[PDB]
C-alpha cells in the first residue's frame, strides 16, 4: 500500500474525471504536464493523501492554469491562472512540434528562401525547436518554436546529413501564425548521405562476433513488490517516473544490522541543457533545456529484450498523462538487471596463508530518452559496497550546419562540406540528502600540501581539510581536482563507533562547466551550469534549479533565488544539487552516428558503516 | 615465428646455459632481473635477434653485472660490472625478504624493544620494505632492508591488525647485520583482530545473491596465435610479460579497410609508487616503487577461474626466471576475455522511421600482483569504437599504524587505536606512440571561453586551442581539468580524407599528482609523479621514468634527465608518460580489507578515421 508507488492507469483517468467534473478540462484545454506529488515530510503516523499536479493549456489562447487534484477524496485541492510572460511558458505540448513544418510550407519568405537554393519544399523536414528568450519583444507571453531546415532526399534518408544553413523561421504555435523568417544567405547543401543501415556506407556487415550470453538460471538476486519497491543487497528503495525528469528514486535506504538506515530520499536529475557554441546568428539561440521545456519522460523509449537491454531483466512500464488525460503506458520503459562488477576485494597473504577473493556487482536502473536527434541513456546504479553511482551515456545524430568554407573556431568538419558546432551537454543532479536521516551537513574536503619544516622534515606530509558550508550564501562552490576537491555530507548526530559524524563522500568527474559569457542569456537562464555544486536547505516548491516553467523564461527563477533566502543548512534538511556535464568539439567518428560517451559521479560511504559493509558476501 | 613472442622456459634455461659458459653465472651467483628485450627499430627485411638483458647479484659481495646475450647466436653479447652507489642498487632479491625477520629475531635492540612493550618475538611479523635513500651515510652503496613490526596472535591471524608503531629496523641483507634499531616510545598494540573470513567478524554470510552466468557457446570472438598474437574485432596487438613492468602491449593496431594502421608500438605501467604522508620517523622513509625495486611481474597471482576472471577466458602462463637462471611458469597469470559494455550506438528517428541500436564490447587483458598487504589489478581493455583505457584496481589491506590519542592530520583511524597513514598510489603510463607510423606530435588541447562582444554577441560563443609541443623542453605538463584540458598525439604527415592530421586524444582523470614537497627526497626520486604529462624522443635506453635502478639511488636519472636533451618532438618518435593516481584518505570502510578503488586514463580517436569505424557492426 505504499504512497511512493508509480502512477497507475485508474488514478490518471480519475484525475481526467476530477478536472471534467470541476469544469477545468474541457475540450479546449490540453494537459501540459501531469504527476504525483511526493508525500509531505512527516506523513508517518498520517495515512496518505495522493495528490497529483496538473498544468492546463487553453488552445483557444486562455490563461493556463495549475492544478492539485486529490485523487484519494476525489477533488481539486487547489486551482489558479497562471501569468505566463511572468512565470514562463508551459511545456511544449508534443501536438505543437508537428505544426512548425505544416504553417511554413505555405509562408511566402521561406518559400522564397527555399527557392533561392534550388530546394523542393516538400523534401524539407523543419526541426521544431524551444525558442528560450533573446530581444524579441513580441514574442514574451507567446509560446514560440524556432525552426531549422534539413533536406530528406527520400523517406528513409537521414535528413541530418543535409543541413540547410542561413535559414531559420520563428513560429507561434497557439495563434498559428509564422512571426519570422531570417536568411542570412545561402550555403550549399552537404550532399554526402549518412544513412548508417546503407550497405553501401557500412560495407558488409563483421561476422566475427560470436555470442555472449548472459543469464541467471535462478533468476535475479532482487524482489520487486508493490509494483516498484526494489530490495538488492542489503539495498531498498522505490523506483519512480516522473514525465519531466524521468526515473526518480525514492527513499535509498541501507540494511545494517537490523537497521534500515537511510542515505538519499530522493535522487533525480531535474534538468539538462545542451547550450551551443556557435555565434552564427543561425544557432546562437539554441538552448534545448530537454527536462524543463520538453519533457524527456514522456518520449522514454520503448526498450526492447537481448538488445538493449541484456541479461535477466525486469521490467517496468510506467503510466503517464497524454494531451486529454487519457493514460498512456510506456511499455518497458524502466530496464531493471544486476550485473558482474569484477573484484570487490582480494588480498592473498604471506604470513596467514590466506587466500581471499570476492566478486562485486551492481543493481542497474535506467532509461533511455529520443528527443530529434538527440538519444540519451540515464543509469544508476547501486554497488555492494555502498557506493552510489549515475551515468548518462549520450548518443544519436549529432546536430549539424555547413562547414564554413575558411574554417572555424566554433565548429568541426564530419564530411565534406558537413559542420557539428560545438555544443555541451550538462545535466543537474537533485539529491534530497538523508544520511542517516534528515539532519546533514556538508562539508567541502581539499587536500592539504605541507611545507618540509618543523614537524615534517623529510617533506612528506600531507593532510586534509574540511570546511562546513553554513548557509546557503557560503554553498554554491566550484571544482578544484587539482586539490583533489570532495563534498561529504555527514550526519552530525549520527556517529559510528569511533564516535565520528556518519557520511557519503560525493566524487565528481571535474569536467568544465558552462563556457558561456557569465552576462549571456544562457548564463541567467541555466545558471546551476556555472557552478559544480549548490546546497539548499529543503522546501517542497524548490524542484527545479532553473524554477517550474523553463519554456521562455528568464532569470529570477531556480538557484540564485532559492539560495538568497540564506537558509541554514548545517545540521538540517537539505538537497545537493550537482552539476556535470559534457563538453563535446564533434569530431569525424561520431558521424554519422555518434558512438556512447558518458558523464556521471558517484557517492562512497565515508565512514558511514563501522567497517566494510560486504564481510558477509559468500566465495563465488 | 613472431619476435615479440613471448620469453620460452627453453630460451630462459639458454640463458642460464650462457652465463654459465661464460663464468658469468657460478654458485654465488644470482638472477636480480632477466627480460627478452624488444627487437630494435627497423628490424624489417632483418631477420630476428632474440636478446635477454640480465642484472646479476654476487651475494659474496663482489661488484653485480648487467649482461645481454643473444640466445639467437648462443653468446655473451656485453658484459659490465656496475657501481651501485653511483647507479643505483638492483631490485630486491626475493630471497632477501626472509632474512630481515631472522636476523631481527637474535639482535639484542631489537628485543629490548620488543621487551619493553611485553610482546613474544615468536609472534612478531617484520614485513621487508625498500629503504630509499636518506641521511644515513653507511648506506650508499650498500643494499639495506626495513623492517615494520606487526603482531601476529596465531598462525591464521592478520597482523595488519595489529601494528607495533615507535618502532623501525634497517638491516644489511647481504653482510647480514642489524645496521640500526630506532625505538621512539612505545605504543599501545591495537588489540581488535581483523580476520576477514572469520564467522564472529562476517556474522553468516548472505544467501541472497544468486548465480550470473556469463558464457560464449561458439567460444570468444579473438584467436590467439604464435602464443601472445591477439586478433579481435578490427584490433592487432601481441601480449608481453615482462617480470618489472608486469602486461605489456605491443604493437597495438586497427584494421581499416585493408589497411592495418598502427596506433601504439609498446603501452606498459613503467613505474608505481606509493608515497606516505605521515611526517612520524617511523614512516616518514616509507616509499615503495613496486615496480622499480620489487618487480611486480614476479609476484602476479595465479587467477582463478569463475572467480578471478569470469567468463570465457583464455589464460597466458608467462614465464620469467628465478634467482638462479631456471624458469618459473606463472600459471594462469593473464586473463582475457571479451565482455559486454552496454549500447554502442542508439537512435530512433522519426523522420526515417529507422529506429537503430547496438551492442558495444571490449577486449580485456588483465594480471593480479600482490606485494606485503597491497594486492593490485592491471586492466587493459579495447573498445569497438577504437577507444583503448586502462585501469588500475587497488585493494588488499590497507598499510596500518597506531592511531595517536589526540588525533593525527595525517591518519585516519579504522578501529579503536589501529591507524591508517594516508599516502598516494602513482603510475606511470609509457606508451611509445605510433599513431599511423612513427612520425608523431603532441598537442595540447584547451577550452576556450570567449568574451560576449563583436562577433558574439549573444556571449553563447566558445572555442578550443591546440598548442604543439615542439621540444622536450616545452613537453612536461599539468592537468586543467577546468578547461578540459587534454593531449592528442597526431601523425602531421597522414591526414584523413578531411584533411586533417589523424590523431588520438588521451583523456585523464586529473587526480591529484605527487603532493609531497618538490625540495623533498620522494619528490626527486619520483619526479615523474609531480606531472601528469611528460613527452621524451624515442630511445632504446629511456625505459623507466626513475630510471635502470630504483631500489636506493637518488635523483639524477629518469624523466628529468631524458627532457634535458632537449630534443626534438615535433614530428618524430616520440613517447608520452602518463602520470595518474589515487589519494587515499583511509576510511573505516576499507578495514580490515579494502574494496576495490579504480583509477586509470583513456584515449579516444580523433580524425583518426573517415568516419565511425562501427558502422560494421551487426544487429544483435
Ligand atoms: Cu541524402
Ligand atoms: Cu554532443
Ligand atoms: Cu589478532
Ligand atoms: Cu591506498
Ligand atoms: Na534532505
Ligand atoms: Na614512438
Amino acid at each position: 500500500a505504499s504512497p511512493f508507488r508509480l502512477a497507475s492507469a485508474g488514478e490518471i483517468s480519475e484525475v481526467q474525471g476530477i478536472l471534467r467534473t470541476a469544469g477545468l478540462l474541457g475540450p479546449e484545454k490540453r494537459i501540459a504536464y501531469l504527476g504525483v506529488l511526493d508525500p509531505a515530510r512527516g506523513a508517518g503516523s498520517e495515512a496518505e493523501d495522493r495528490r497529483f499536479r496538473v498544468f492546463i493549456h487553453d488552445v483557444s489562447g486562455a490563461r493556463p492554469q495549475e492544478v492539485t487534484v486529490s485523487v484519494t477524496n476525489g477533488t481539486v485541492i487547489s486551482a489558479v491562472e497562471l501569468d505566463t510572460a511572468a512565470t514562463g511558458e508551459l511545456p511544449v505540448l508534443e501536438e505543437e512540434f508537428e505544426v512548425v513544418e505544416q504553417l511554413l510550407a505555405t509562408d511566402e519568405r521561406w518559400l522564397k528562401a527555399l527557392a533561392a537554393r534550388n530546394l523542393d519544399v516538400s523534401k524539407v523536414r523543419v526541426a521544431p525547436l524551444s525558442a528560450g528568450v533573446f530581444e524579441y519583444a513580441e514574442e514574451r507571453g507567446r509560446r514560440i518554436l524556432r525552426g531549422l531546415a534539413f533536406v530528406q532526399d527520400f523517406p528513409e534518408d537521414s535528413a541530418w546529413a543535409h543541413p540547410v544553413d542561413g535559414l531559420v523561421a520563428y513560429v507561434d504555435v497557439v495563434s498559428k501564425e509564422v512571426t519570422r523568417v531570417i536568411d542570412t544567405g545561402v550555403f550549399p547543401v552537404p550532399a554526402e548521405h549518412g544513412n548508417y543501415t546503407d550497405p553501401e556506407l557500412t560495407g558488409p556487415l563483421r561476422t566475427t562476433q560470436k555470442p555472449i550470453s548472459i543469464t541467471q538460471p535462478e533468476g535475479p538476486s532482487f524482489t520487486v513488490t508493490g509494483g516498484n519497491h526494489i530490495e538488492w543487497e542489503k539495498w531498498s528503495l522505490d523506483v519512480g517516473f516522473d514525465v519531466r525528469e524521468g526515473v526518480v528514486l525514492h527513499n535509498i535506504a541501507f540494511r545494517d544490522g537490523d537497521r534500515l538506515r537511510p542515505i538519499i530520499n530522493r535522487a533525480s536529475i531535474a534538468e539538462m541543457v545542451v547550450p551551443y557554441g556557435d555565434p552564427s546568428p543561425i544557432r546562437s539561440w539554441q538552448n534545448y533545456f530537454d527536462t524543463g521545456e520538453y519533457l524527456v519522460g514522456q518520449y522514454a523509449n520503448s526498450l526492447e529484450l537481448g538488445c538493449d537491454c541484456l541479461g535477466d531483466i525486469t521490467y517496468l512500464s510506467p503510466v503517464i498523462s497524454d494531451a486529454f488525460g487519457n493514460p498512456r503506458e510506456i511499455r518497458n520503459g524502466i530496464c531493471m538487471h544486476e550485473e558482474d562488477w569484477g573484484i570487490l576485494a582480494k588480498h592473498s597473504d604471506l604470513w596467514s596463508g590466506i587466500n581471499y577473493t570476492r566478486r562485486n556487482r551492481r543493481m542497474v536502473i535506467s532509461f533511455f530518452t529520443t528527443i530529434g536527434n538527440y538519444d540519451y541513456g540515464f543509469y544508476w546504479y547501486l554497488y555492494l559496497d555502498g557506493t552510489i553511482e549515475f551515468e548518462a551515456k549520450a548518443t544519436g545524430v549529432v546536430f549539424t550546419s555547413a562547414f564554413p568554407e575558411g574554417g572555424s573556431d566554433n565548429i568541426s568538419q564530419l564530411a565534406p562540406g558537413l559542420g557539428a558546432p560545438f555544443h555541451q551537454h550538462i545535466f543537474s543532479a537533485r539529491l534530497d540528502m538523508a544520511i542517516d536521516g534528515f539532519t546533514n551537513r556538508v562539508e567541502e574536503e581539499d587536500v592539504v600540501r605541507q611545507t618540509m619544516g618543523p614537524g615534517n622534515e623529510r617533506g612528506n606530509a600531507f593532510s586534509r581539510k574540511r570546511t562546513v558550508l553554513t548557509r546557503e550564501s557560503e554553498a554554491v562552490r566550484e571544482a578544484d581536482a587539482r586539490t583533489g576537491r570532495t563534498w561529504i555530507i555527514s550526519n552530525p548526530e549520527s556517529k559510528n563507533r569511533l564516535n565520528e559524524p556518519v557520511g557519503y563522500k560525493l566524487h565528481a568527474h571535474n569536467q568544465p562547466t558552462l563556457l558561456a559569457d557569465p552576462g549571456s542569456s544562457i548564463a541567467r537562464r541555466a545558471a546551476f551550469a556555472t557552478k559544480d555544486l549548490w546546497v539548499t536547505r529543503y522546501a517542497d516548491d524548490e524542484r527545479y534549479p532553473t524554477g517550474d516553467f523553463v519554456n521562455q523564461h528568464s532569470g529570477g527563477a531556480g538557484l540564485p533565488s532559492y539560495i538568497a533566502q540564506d537558509r541554514d543548512i548545517d545540521g538540517q534538511d537539505i538537497v545537493v544539487w550537482h552539476t556535470f556535464g559534457l563538453t563535446h568539439f564533434p569530431r569525424v567518428e561520431d558521424w554519422p552516428i555518434m558512438p556512447v560517451d558518458t558523464v556521471g559521479f558517484k557517492l562512497r560511504p565515508e565512514g558511514f558503516f563501522d567497517r566494510s559493509p560486504v564481510l558477509d558476501v559468500p566465495a563465488n
